[PDB]
């Protein structure tokens, strides 16, 4: 039931702003937001042309629809608005917001170019995430302004945090991945900006529901002044957050995290600010890109020294095994070679166990265990005894591993040890109130000790496993 | 409740291939249909990364993800199986279908230039609507192509047909709007493909039904061997077409049409033909814009002959009026300034009538009914006794008017008499079996005898109208 609700087509805005939606063709009144005449200062019933008389930059918007920019801005000094329009099919949606009077835009370019600085130096991530996470505190004025980095499972962690003390801390928490449901963490990929001055606005609604261009209902999926989900404002709520504001880090084209700013009370943010927030996470976009290209590339190349010398060492050897484990350095690269602290070698009933491993006969239980399952090239957890309960009994040994077959009956097996990880949660994870699935009430800190479990197998490291495999797999076929 | 079925998302497609999911990061598998191992040769669980070994393609795939060709395809030869692929988010889809055997590239080549040079000698529109339906009859084998014109309201109305005589002929049959709801309209205008080569095909699912990388199900979108609605499948039982294809019309970004094409028995087109077939469209979606762009410039500039005939008539003459009306030329000029039969022009209680017009007191009792009414600019009405009943008695002389309000209480308006069309519809258009929405049983010719109804008013002709009314408008001011 969560994550189909679709959010994207509500029928309704914000009272912040108003909105006009019009017909391409001929810029004629297709929909209306209620309130339009509070901003516009003129009707504009459905079927009525735009002209020069009543929306004065008919004649740039006009230049803005055959041009190729996505998006239209405009300033309107007469009414102390902020314009802006983009292009859904046929249809040209226009949003109206009042202005945000007593801003400099040297302000924001000052203190954007003092992130891009920093951000261009090469600086360790943490520090970049929290002086991105200082100039949204700065420049937007929320209470609390914070980084929000979503893990492989959709939960997510704050990894910055800058603030007010007027809100909570909530500087190293975990948050369960229902708190952003799927529709909307794919939302946030396309549209990267949003915002909730007040939690407790009434909606407004867009009339006619049904766009009689279309045939259908509006796509607001772009419309920065879309009415938000209830369920969600119950969050807000709950939480104790009277407004809202958060901008999408995307990086290689996926959801990377959030910048997000919450107030205590009601809270504003310009047109401009927020093209300034969502600048500010298009710079350390770039910078996550890179610090995750190079820490990889750099893995993947020091996994290759290893991966080669063992290859060599494996070739040169008479029983080639010896490769793998002939004395010190060649066992000392085995482990290295997926950052593990012991390994088992099984050729059929010959063991060999290199560093830290479970007993010989743990071994063999988890090798017969390991043959019932079906696995194509590498069995990898993080977590053994999620999977096989027995193994809780050499957690400290072998909480992770990484398994790889080679005969038709021999093994070859990395082990990691436990990590103690206490993680600490937003709330209880698993409570939700049952009824239409609603949001808990409490955000307290919620602990967990987090046990048999390993240190996470990067992707270079299952990458020289599978490789390692191949030439070992080449090798016994080739001996027989 | 009828353009709410989420469409794109069935997690599950038809028969007759299979599909697999996989991560762009690694090529790890993520999710695959329940038939793949019975197209592959091979299972590849979840987490299993494709090899060279099981997928050959995989070089060259890796190759199209890195680059700009938004579709991969490939011939299988060892399988006779074609391979396409798309990506979506951070995800390839990857697709297999048998490959066409016994087909001709040069068959299609030769066919579709054909097509090519007759669409580019600017021949008459109903002409290349039938001969493009005929080479997709030609080429595509089904026992009928058709193509399907949407109007402004979605309804749309057949104007080609091709076909062998098994299956019935539709051509000039309206069919309404809920037969292709808004959420498949909107999927068609991106997606311009859809093949459903038996009816009664068993869904076969694909899991897991939620992705592991996303976190959501799998958006379907793109993918040419998705699951149809079922809904549709009666809608295809009730016509009796056990096979169907059919292949969006796209011009100026907005669905024109389609090609729609039938079988009586079940029938399969090669991802060759249909690529083909989208060819074909895709020209065809060239004629008809260039024939519009062509057929409304001319409309505006002999609009523009007249209207600046008139803007000088009305400057050089004394009372004004008289350019407007002053003797024969002035008269013919009005009514053919918007294509009319007829006009008033009321400046006050001097009533003019030009023309073929309705009474001095049905125009009265008009104006004061349009008074009542909230118009900006201009009224315009192709059936004026929908919303005034009382019009229905000046059918034959107004059935259509566009009216234009002067001064505070002066009035423009022009009049067309009552086309009588009989309509034709396939099956009753108001006909739904109620319980959720089912299809009609019968779609046995439906006779509608179309009353009060004008001529509709072009775009170039209310233009001219509402630019009219603006001279008129600056020149009433003026004399006062
Ligand atoms: C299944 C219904 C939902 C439950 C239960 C729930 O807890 N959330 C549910 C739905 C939605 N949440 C939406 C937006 C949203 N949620 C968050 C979450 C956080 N805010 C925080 O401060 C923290 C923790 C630090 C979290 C994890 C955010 C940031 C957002 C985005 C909006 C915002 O900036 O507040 C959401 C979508 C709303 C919409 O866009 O209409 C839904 C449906
Ligand atoms: C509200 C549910 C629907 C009713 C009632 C109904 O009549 N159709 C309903 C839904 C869908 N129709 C879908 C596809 C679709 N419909 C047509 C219609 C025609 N086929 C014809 O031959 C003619 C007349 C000449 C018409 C008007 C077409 C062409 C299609 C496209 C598929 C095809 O090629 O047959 C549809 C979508 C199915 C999907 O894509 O999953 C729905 C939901
Ligand atoms: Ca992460
Ligand atoms: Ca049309």
């Amino acid at each position: 039931s969560c994550g189909a609700e679709p959010i994207h087509i509500p029928g309704a805005i914000q009272e912040h702003g108003a909105l006009l939606v019009l017909s391409a063709r001929e810029f004629s009144v297709v929909q209306a937001s209620d309130n339009l005449a509070n901003y516009i200062g003129v009707d504009l019933p459905i079927g009525a042309v735009a002209t020069e008389a009543n929306l004065p930059f008919i004649s740039v918007l006009s230049a803005w629809y055959s041009g190729e920019e996505s998006n239209f801005r405009y300033a309107w000094a007469e009414k102390k608005l902020d314009v802006s329009a983009h292009r859904s099919g046929t249809l040209v949606i226009l949003e109206v917001e009042k202005a945000g009077v007593g801003e400099s835009a040297e302000k924001l370019m000052g203190e954007l170019t003092s992130l891009a600085k920093y951000l261009n130096s090469a600086p360790s991530l943490e520090d970049a995430l929290f002086r991105t996470a200082q100039l949204v505190s700065s420049i937007s004025g929320h209470d609390r302004t914070l980084i929000y980095d979503f893990g492989l499972d959709w939960s997510g962690h704050v990894v910055a945090e800058a603030g007010s003390g007027a809100l909570p801390s909530y500087l190293g928490l975990r948050f369960p991945a229902g708190d952003i449901p799927p529709q909307a963490r794919q939302l946030y990929t396309i549209n990267r900006l949003r915002m909730i001055p007040d939690v407790d606005y009434k909606p407004v609604p867009i009339r006619p529901e049904v766009n009689a261009e279309t045939g259908a209902v509006l796509d607001m999926s772009f419309s920065q002044l879309r009415s938000v989900s209830p369920v969600h404002l119950e969050y807000m709520r709950n939480m104790g957050t009277a407004a809202s504001m958060s901008v999408s880090i995307v990086v290689n084209g996926a959801l990377w995290g959030l910048i997000a700013c919450h107030h205590a009370t009601p809270h504003s943010v310009s047109l401009a600010v927020r093209e300034a927030c969502d600048f500010a996470a298009q710079l350390l976009s770039m910078r996550i890109a890179m610090e995750q290209s190079s820490q990889d590339a750099s893995r993947r190349v020091e996994l290759g020294h290893i991966q080669a010398r063992l290859l060599k060492g494996m070739a040169a050897a008479e029983k080639w095994v010896d490769g793998l484990l002939g004395g010190e350095g060649e066992r000392e690269d085995l482990l290295k070679q997926v950052g593990a602290d012991g390994a088992a070698l099984v050729l059929g009933d010959d063991y060999e166990l290199v560093g830290n491993t479970p007993s010989r006969e743990q071994v063999e239980e988890l090798i017969l265990w390991l043959g019932e399952r079906e696995i194509a090239d590498v069995f990898a957890t993080d977590n053994l005894a999620g999977n096989y309960p027995t193994a809780a009994a050499y957690a400290s040994v072998a909480s992770g591993i990484i398994a790889m077959r080679v005969s038709e009956g021999s093994w070859l097996i990395w082990f990691r040890p436990e990590v103690i990880k206490t993680v600490r949660w937003g709330g209880d994870p698993h409570k939700t109130v049952q009824e239409r699935i609603h949001p808990r009430k409490s955000f307290e800190i919620w602990k967990e000790q987090l046990r048999n479990t390993s240190f996470p197998w990067s992707e270079p490291e299952l990458a020289a496993a599978r490789e390692l495999r191949g030439a070992i797999i080449g090798i016994v076929l080739r001996k027989t």
